[PDB]
């Protein structure tokens, strides 16, 4: 019973959270998970902001309303070469990455570790931080407030 939840950077205090290392993560939960680490879901101002100060990423989340690719550089495999806030618009799935807003970090690049997950309730998963540099923590609880999404 574990779960590992892979955090970046923030920019703006926006950051991308992976969920198992896989495209895993409905809309509800991301809501959840966002929650957890004392955070929201970004707004498209929001992220284009934290996009301005060099966020990019070559994965899809939730941002509230949509789901995006944050991009700086064109890359063929990203986004299909656009720049700036991608968004998706046709599919037919329905689970991805998320997107979260923390509103108490750093105004521009903040590439420190995250070492807790401050809001989680009390729970029987085991759940762990990784950040990108491999650096862990982790805690039993949980986060998901929605019985389908368990
Ligand atoms: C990157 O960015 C992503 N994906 C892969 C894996 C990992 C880990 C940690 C953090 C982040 C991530």
């Amino acid at each position: 019973n574990q779960i590992d939840l892979n955090v970046t950077c923030r920019y703006a205090g926006v950051f991308h959270v992976e969920k198992n290392g896989r495209y895993s993560i409905s809309r509800t939960e991301a809501a959840d998970l966002c929650q957890a680490f004392n955070s929201t879901l970004p707004t498209m101002d929001q992220m284009k902001l934290a996009l301005s100060k060099g966020f990019e990423t070559c994965r899809y989340g939730f941002i509230e309303g949509n789901v995006v690719i944050p991009r700086i550089h064109p890359n063929a495999i990203c986004a299909a070469n656009h720049t700036g806030v991608y968004i998706l618009v046709t599919s037919n799935t329905s689970h991805y990455d998320t997107y979260c807003f923390n509103a108490s970090a750093p105004p521009e690049e903040d590439c420190t570790s995250v070492t807790d997950l401050p809001n989680s309730f009390d729970g029987p998963v085991t759940i762990t931080i990784v950040n990108r540099d491999g650096t862990r923590y982790s805690k039993k609880g949980e986060y998901r407030t929605h019985q389908e999404d368990i």
